């Protein structure tokens, strides 16, 4: 239909039909406070902007706002699945008394009720997870992790899990609810790493030991099926689990960067020491594509699982190339987004955004609007841009 995408910068705030001639939808204006977040529900329904005072909820087609939220002092947001919640990370606090302040809280988003409140002082790892039927959320307690009932949750935990010393944990997004889990490492024991299904607390899926392993990074595909699993100062190796008991660097060097493929069939790798090999597999973990040592840092799959991003960021002189995996990965386009700090394909896979964030880069701002053939469509120049990103869309 539209090609919406969003944009804020420090002056300005507000949406985009980028097939309408580039202009923001008729019933939509900002709070009178400057916005200093901003993000779409994962099915891009709906769009919210943090300013100070206030939260917003806009309707993606009218523009029309919807729901208010009287949550001040925001620094993250976050959509649950269905769009029906929204969690607001607050900066941390004590109350009159002494009390710890609820720094984030639940939220409804069609009758805008405050439905929870938790105290919390990290920022990473801050918002609820949640299951993609949005029925389940989850939270996390030293040595314990929390379920709960999404309809109502304030009556508490309706499951919790037996394991100890968990340091960090990962939903899955599959139909059937599963969990997967980290524990980190203490004397005389290794990491370990912990699959359950939801049902069964009882019977675990996997349990598997790591060692050197302080850290971890968990990557299920969007069929709950699979899952990565990446150990991360002197080394870093990369693991796999697959729920079951079961595990699946042609250049040394570190990992630049992992990403499973939209049809949850393919995946692949930016690794080593620069110039970056990149290598893409199947759901056997066996190489589709050997894509050559280049300076890229960066992997991104289409949403139609039939092109291959791959791009550097970070840094001056960034390219962008394009692959495809069903013309026997051949290159289609190379385009170059020098100090690009965020890429993204459009929902139907066809168009290509690149933009110049601050406070990443506190020069030469920007957004532009490419074709995946490489013929740019749009381009506007910022002062201090902060974000841009399309409205996603479901199996367009």
């Amino acid at each position: 239909q539209k090609s919406q995408f969003a944009y804020r910068s420090s002056k300005s705030i507000g949406l985009v039909n980028a097939s309408e001639n580039y202009a923001s939808p008729p019933k939509f204006e900002a709070i009178s406070e400057p916005a200093r977040n901003a993000c779409y529900s994962p099915n891009g329904k709906l769009f919210a902007y943090a300013t100070a005072t206030q939260v917003v909820i806009n309707d993606t087609e009218s523009g029309a706002k919807l729901t208010q939220l009287p949550a001040a002092n925001t620094y993250e947001l976050g959509f649950s699945p269905l769009g029906k919640y929204l969690s607001t990370w607050e900066r941390p606090g004590k109350e009159a008394d002494g009390t710890p302040k609820q720094n984030m809280k639940v939220w409804n988003t069609e009758t805008g009720q405050l439905v929870f409140s938790f105290v919390q002082r990290n920022q990473t790892g801050w918002n609820l997870q949640y299951t993609c039927d949005e029925s389940l959320a989850a939270r996390l307690v030293t040595n314990e992790v929390h379920f709960y009932e999404t309809g109502n949750m304030s009556k508490g935990p309706i499951a919790k899990l037996r394991v100890e010393g968990i340091s960090d944990f990962a939903l899955s997004p599959g139909q059937n609810h599963a969990v997967a889990v980290f524990i980190p490492e203490k004397k005389g024991a290794p990491a370990s790493v912990r699959t359950y299904s939801i049902p069964n607390f009882n019977s675990p899926l996997s349990q598997k030991t790591f060692f050197k392993a302080d850290k971890v990074q968990f990557k299920w595909n969007a069929l709950g099926t699979s899952l990565l699993v990446l150990t991360q100062d002197k080394s870093n190796k990369n693991y796999y689990g697959e729920t079951t008991g079961q595990f699946d660097l042609d250049r040394e060097g570190p990992i630049h960067d992992v990403c499973w493929n939209a049809d949850s069939k393919e995946f692949g790798i930016v690794y080593g020491y620069m110039p970056a090999k990149t290598a893409i597999f199947d759901n056997r973990a066996n190489v589709v594509s050997i894509i050559p040592p280049a300076p890229r840092n960066t992997l991104i799959f289409s949403p139609n699982s039939r092109y291959i991003l791959l791009a550097g960021f970070g840094n001056l002189q960034g390219s962008i190339d394009i692959f495809d995996a069903a013309n026997n990965m051949k290159k289609i386009t190379t385009v170059e987004a020098a100090n690009c700090t965020y890429c993204e394909f459009s929902p139907d896979s066809q168009f290509l955004l690149t933009a110049v964030t601050s406070p990443r880069l506190r020069v030469d701002n920007s957004i532009k609007i490419w074709h995946i053939t490489g013929a740019p469509m749009f381009y506007e120049e910022f002062n201090e841009l902060y974000q841009a990103f399309w409205r996603p869309r479901p199996l367009n």
